[PDB]
């Protein structure tokens, strides 16, 4: 199915990795924000947000939020293979919600306070490196991940990685790339490790993320 | 079941609507943010990330994220109804995925740029009203939201209000306390007072956001 995305990007490769974990091929397009791509007519057209990642399924189904995605590829394409959905995207109401809850965070809070610290210093104006309140809001964000992973494997629980493990994996690895020092928070820094040594599409989620490195020299 | 809130809270308010759909009561727990009642030990000991609303159940289970809390509230309590969980909460992944898309573009989006707009103008550095880089960025979101809204009576489609209609019938309640024009943009207009009619606890939404007004005047 028709994917719109760019490798640098952290939603894009959570849903990459995502794709991979329940065997779906994607058929990746290219959706370079040049020449306007996003406020292209075509596009604009599947997406009025025009934000990437895009999904088009075999139905012309458009699809875009990268988190939305990843539950839509589980329920719909994973679930032939129940164990995994199971692994991936726990049906008990508890388990789900803890699910549910990482993959706000990560959207709102864990990605949402990197982008807001590093943005200004590699788009726009380009600022001469930081804003100290955003840092040590940033930095606040890794301190609450640090304490979701004391004593647990997975971010949100459970066994094995799930879509939050993805997700929240894609951005960490944007993390590493600005290069912010992971290693002030040993649970991250221990579960980064452990979990892009076990997931799929791992390989594309650490090249993709090389590439928004591209921003941080 | 416990209810940690502010009614001013827009989050909260989502909660309230939710649990009023699903027939739920919810013993209340105004948790004063001025005094940092959110991060005394008792309640850093439930809610690490110490953020409002939070919930805990009957046997200890300890919930924050008002969306996550939102389809934790169907998926266990509104499910005993069948036919309300999936009026609120459609399980056809298509459908689902629709109202997981509004549901992440509201906390990422909807709010995070109301609030970007207007917290520094009512909260710690009162600015002198206004950053038009964030007020065209936050109408925007607007201009979205009315596009969604295009032919359409609830944000996510289907014949009956979704999750996502309480949720960002919350957000959008507080825009009007604010004091933004909402006539600017037809269908918000249209869908927040039609919606604002029909919906299970929309008085508290109405109140609860006059509450927050305090801050706006």
């Amino acid at each position: 199915m028709d994917f719109y995305y760019l490798p640098g990007s952290a939603p894009c490769r959570a849903v990459q990795m995502t794709a991979a974990a329940v065997g779906v091929e994607l058929n990746l397009k290219l959706t370079n924000l040049m020449a306007g791509e996003h406020m292209k007519p075509e596009f604009l057209k599947l997406n009025p947000q025009h934000c990437i990642p895009t999904l088009v399924d075999e139905d012309g189904f458009v699809l875009w939020e990268s988190r939305a995605i990843q539950i839509y590829l589980v329920e719909k394409y994973g679930a032939h293979d129940a164990d995994l959905a199971e692994r991936l995207y726990p049906s008990d109401p508890r388990r789900r919600a803890v699910v549910h809850q990482r993959l706000f965070f990560d959207v709102a809070v864990l990605y949402q306070r990197f982008a807001e610290y590093y943005y200004p210093q590699i788009f726009g104006q380009k600022v001469p490196v930081g804003d100290p309140g955003r840092l040590r809001s940033m930095e606040q964000a890794l301190e609450f991940l640090n304490t979701f992973l004391e004593g647990e494997q997975y971010v949100a629980g459970g066994d094995d990685p799930t879509i939050a493990d993805l997700s929240i994996l894609a951005t960490i690895a944007t993390y590493e790339v600005a290069g912010y020092d992971l290693r002030r928070y040993e649970n991250v820094q221990r579960w980064y490790e452990r979990t892009s040594a076990i997931v799929p599409g791992a390989d594309k989620n650490v090249e993709g993320a090389k590439v928004f490195g591209r921003y941080f020299t």
